């Protein structure tokens, strides 16, 4: 019944990112937030040097017209000593520094190198191809803001400011549980209506992979009292509890009950598919999720709500959802009106270079095997039909956590 | 001189992936490495059970024409082991385990509930909506075979089978380190033309990144003796080791003759941009790498070069260089022929949904920025020249070492 878009709005709407704060040597920062703007120390570069491989000038030498005999020249790690007489130039390579009052590099490719002194033809401007000491990054200059996550793209950035440490956002606690009689651990044969738990071991690797701190409560036994205490022990040390299995998401029983007792939970319906219900709440302490208890349909609702939910919990700025692209279907898809179906394809290139999906297979929620052979999500419209070979589809290709 | 895809196939063709293994729980499997086809041990699904909510039905009960009563109901965690008398139906939930004598389940939309029982209002034929039982996924039938990368997409599976651990090659140990005394460590000021040492961390991090394990030596002072020690712990505790830069890659001097006498090392100069030299060859117990000093060329000849080395030492099986797709420049690029070009550029989505690239901005390797502005290499051909907007161009999305 409820849309996903406004099922996730409303999710996030309610959360306040944390600003707990750590300081931390750069190498451990992966993944993690930032909580306060780094500043640049330093200007970058440090000297103002040569954009290009040719001859540092003056322009009043080459107003004169003469070929300029080579004075000198300068280097990476070395700048051009020594007095620089008129009517010379100095022999430069990229980045190294430009020798004092020089007021142009010029490419040797304008240049006519004669035994006699080099041949300028070309206008000079004055400033060209120097890079100016900072014009990258100016000392007290903010590097990168409060909220970035941090990879190989800016940490490295920041170990050339000289910085060793910085401070980043602590990881999201999530305190992780299933319940059901059902519900068998491995090693043990399956008893009567028995299965073993996977939704638990599911959440649980993509709650790590996402860079969150678990705390796995195992199976929690079919009783009132077991579960209450559970809760509280999630509640009393995690930011966000998730059921991966066995609590209800609607249905009335006494799981519902101290769902209702311990905290203001909403039980979802969702338009989408695979999947359909969803508890969300605030518990004294902590966010609530509940999941359905079928495996596809847990683990695509964490993948579409949980986990941005932790995303903007984490304190991460980054907006904007998972990427999608539109393509071609090289394969008929059985799609009904009335829920957002996300359907698993696989995403290669055909014969023309092109980009296209092809189904993984059947569809429905009792078989698991769709997301090891899937490499993506067809996101089928809300409204849109039966789908025929050739037409235009949205695709969202799978991240990390699917490989 | 040299082209990418030659060198990478030197390099990967002389390598032997790792066979040592140990054997681990599977939540501490993810993007680890099956040392052994995982086999089930049971039959997926367990019982012969019921497609569809309805009622099973025996042929002859149908027979009757006649509203059969229901005798009881069977449900996932609760199957039905009560009477099912010659007249009567037993209501039954998908997934739920079929009673015994059962031939078909009918769907309750075919069916309609009178006071004298259920009344059959379409045809009820043999095997009709019953999954039969192993029909996913038999016992004795390889599930994942040895090679695979674990992910959320298999690793819940062995635990549908009640697996716990599963046998796993060791991670691959690089050792990892720099050298020159004009690198610099944080916390210490740039002496004459000293700079921070930022490729050591670009490499730790993106080892860590890929599940390896890093022994990281740091520095290492300019000195045959201590350059030496290095190397020789290093080989002889690591599968890989990794001179991030300070080392030679080509020109002479008191590094290049420690390589020359602890292994067979080539030094190659690739047609590639940003970056050209690399060294690489067999020292006593390990691979060697060594990596230009520009930081942009490290991370680009690490990335494209080690990182795959790294992928067939691991073990996996998963044969083949991350995607890549043909798409759109609403950017003109600057290009040289003769060499394979790297460039960074941004994919997005335009106007009407279609995917297109544009420029970081300057592609020179004196900055760093252009990695965490963009999400994705314009791999520019070796042969080709300028690009004008609205030419085609292959793209390779950046992995999660960059965000």
């Amino acid at each position: 019944l409820m849309s996903l878009d406004t099922a996730l709005n409303e999710m996030l709407s309610r959360v306040t990112p944390l600003t707990a704060q750590e300081t931390l040597p750069l190498v451990q920062c992966f993944g993690r937030i930032l909580a306060s703007d780094v500043v640049s120390p330093l200007d970058v570069p440090g000297f103002d040097n040569s954009a290009m491989d040719g001859y540092a000038v003056r322009l009043a030498d080459i107003a004169s017209g003469q070929p300029l005999p080579v004075a000198g020249k300068s280097f990476a790690g070395q700048p051009y000593h020594g007095e620089w007489p008129a009517g010379t130039c100095i022999r430069i390579m990229t980045g190294a520094p430009v020798p004092e009052g020089c007021e142009a590099v010029v490419m040797q490719e304008q240049t006519e190198q004669m035994d006699n002194g080099v041949r300028f033809t070309a206008e000079v401007r004055s400033g060209q191809n120097i890079r100016r000491r900072g014009e990258d990054i100016s000392a007290g200059a903010v590097v990168f803001p409060a909220g970035t996550r941090l990879t190989t793209a800016e940490l490295p950035v920041i170990a050339s400011l000289g910085i060793a440490e910085v401070p980043v956002i602590r990881k999201v606690r999530v305190a992780l549980f299933s319940t059901g009689d059902e519900l068998q651990l491995p090693g043990q044969p399956l008893g009567d209506g028995q299965i073993y738990d996977t939704n638990r071991l599911a959440v649980h690797l993509m709650l790590e992979q996402l860079g969150c701190e678990v705390i796995n409560l195992g199976i929690i036994r079919d009783d009132p009292h077991a579960l209450r205490a559970a809760f509280i022990e999630a509640d009393s040390q995690a930011d966000v509890v998730i059921s991966s299995g066995g609590v209800s998401v609607g249905e009335a029983d006494y799981t519902k009950t101290i769902l209702e007792e311990l905290g203001e939970i909403a039980f979802w319906k969702l338009a989408i598919q695979p999947g359909k219900p969803f508890a969300f709440g605030k518990l004294s302490n902590s966010w609530f999720c509940g999941l359905p208890g079928n495996p596809v349909s847990a683990t695509l609702t964490f993948y579409q709500l949980v986990q941005p939910l932790l995303a903007k919990l984490s304190g991460n700025t980054a907006s904007g959802l998972p990427a999608r692209q539109r393509v071609r279907t090289a394969s008929r898809l059985k799609k009904t009106p009335g829920r957002l179906d996300f359907q698993r394809g696989v995403l290669q290139r055909n014969a023309d270079g092109e980009l296209e999906v092809t189904t993984t297979g059947h569809q429905g929620s009792h078989i698991f095997s769709s997301f090891s052979l899937g490499n993506c999500f067809i996101v089928l419209e809300r409204d849109r039909g039966n789908v025929e070979v050739g037409e235009w589809v949205e695709v969202e290709p799978f991240n990390a956590l699917f490989g």
